[PDB]
DNA sequence: GCGGTTTTTTCGCGGGGGTCTGCGCGTTCGTGCGTTTTTGCGGTGCTTGTGCAAAAGAGCGGCCTCGGCACCGGG
């Protein structure tokens, strides 16, 4: 895993912070969700290193980013 | 739901060195200048055709009186 165990662990709980106070981790939930995060991303800079080329381009750049999320019916 | 075991999460500290960052020059790729090949709406001159004053005689149709006859009623 590329992103580190403890500002990912932290970004996770202050993102739980809103939906209910003061809630409890399991062993292996945060790592399922960094793994999971990290798969999702790359297949997201797949998609943007795809539509980058396509635009005769090496650089990838936000609105290749906004193209793919457009495309895979993202919100 | 309640008691058990014991893993691996949370807690804190020290050290290393890869990653971030200040600084410079160059270039490659982003942006504007100019153009290629073709599409489209703009108009015309000409073709082909359209709706908007008596006088007089001659001739005529209707008509009417009349001629003349056949006919009903009776013996």
């Amino acid at each position: 895993l590329l992103i580190r165990k403890l500002p990912f662990q932290r970004l996770v709980r202050e993102i739980a912070q809103d939906f209910k106070t003061d809630l409890r981790f399991q062993s292996a939930a945060i790592g399922a969700l960094q793994e999971a995060s990290e798969a999702y991303l790359v297949g997201l800079f797949e998609d943007t290193n795809l539509c980058a080329i396509h635009a005769k381009r090496v650089t990838i750049m936000p609105k290749d980013i906004q193209l793919a999320r457009r495309i895979r019916g993202e919100r």
